DNA sequence: CCCGGACCTGTGACAAATTGCCCTCAGACGG
DNA sequence: GGCCGTCTGAGGGCAATTTGTCACAGGTCCG
């Protein structure tokens, strides 16, 4: 299956995208990298890749695309829009998009890589952002270990504001995203909390390949 | 000693959003 | 050449689950 690669600057960038938007973004990076910023999406190709019907494919592309308007990306700082022109359909079942050409160098560079079959069953987008940022540290054999700061997790993944109360962070983000990875990817993941006084400051992740 | 306060934890409720499903019907194409 | 049967896909919806928000009980330590 397609091998996604991206500059580490994109893995650690600040942004908020849905699963459907993140799914399309993978194809943009694949399309762009296999070479002005103009990409294309076929409804029927998307459906076969992700095992959806054409109708629900159509719905996913359409709503994701109009929800891109006004979205911005921040590299740590400098902020950019993903799109500089609205999407449009020349043909039935075909969409044409204009990626901000200034993003190209950030896409292609100190890099991250994973096969598309690893993420296509993940549902929660925050969990996608976590699996991406663990791969950045993975070893050939498939293992690694990394400590991420909690304040940095929140800024980079742009978690909603009520998850700054740690028990909600635990219950609605951390446990759920570890559970999906262990149930939906080939990776086996564990963690432990680092504290300073009463505050929990970092999260320490360990992983191997099955 | 024991107090209210400033911290921390987990859970129970509800609201707002998302999931994969269903139904209709016209376009593009080929037989 | 030109009509129609079929595969697409562009729309309109649903109930069942997940995600996002906050009230309230119960732990600690300090002065
Ligand atoms: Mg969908």
């Amino acid at each position: 299956s397609p091998r996604i690669v991206q500059s580490n600057d994109l893995t650690e960038a600040a942004y908020s995208l849905s699963r459907d938007q993140k799914r399309m973004l993978y194809l943009f990076v694949d399309q762009i990298r296999k070479s002005d910023g103009i990409c294309e999406i076929h409804v029927a190709k998307y459906a076969e890749i992700f095992g959806l019907t054409s109708a629900e494919a159509s719905k996913d592309i359409r709503q994701a695309l109009k929800s891109f308007a006004g979205k911005e990306v921040v590299f740590y700082y400098e902020s950019f829009p993903w799109f500089i022109k609205p999407a449009h359909s020349p043909s039935r079942g075909l969409y044409s998009v204009h990626i901000n050409p200034y993003l190209i160098p950030f896409f292609i560079g100190r890099f991250t890589q994973f096969r598309l079959s690893e993420t296509k069953e993940i549902t929660n987008p925050y969990a996608m952002r976590l699996y991406e940022s663990l791969c950045q540290y993975r070893k050939p054999d498939g293992s690694g270990i990394v400590s991420l700061k909690i304040d940095w997790i929140i800024e980079r993944y742009q978690l909603p504001q009520s998850y700054q109360r740690m028990p909600d962070f635990r219950r609605r983000f951390l446990q759920v995203c570890v559970n999906e990875i262990n149930s939906r990817t080939p990776m086996r993941l564990s963690y432990i909390e680092k504290k300073k006084g009463r505050q929990t400051t970092h999260i320490v992740f360990s992983f191997r390949d099955i």
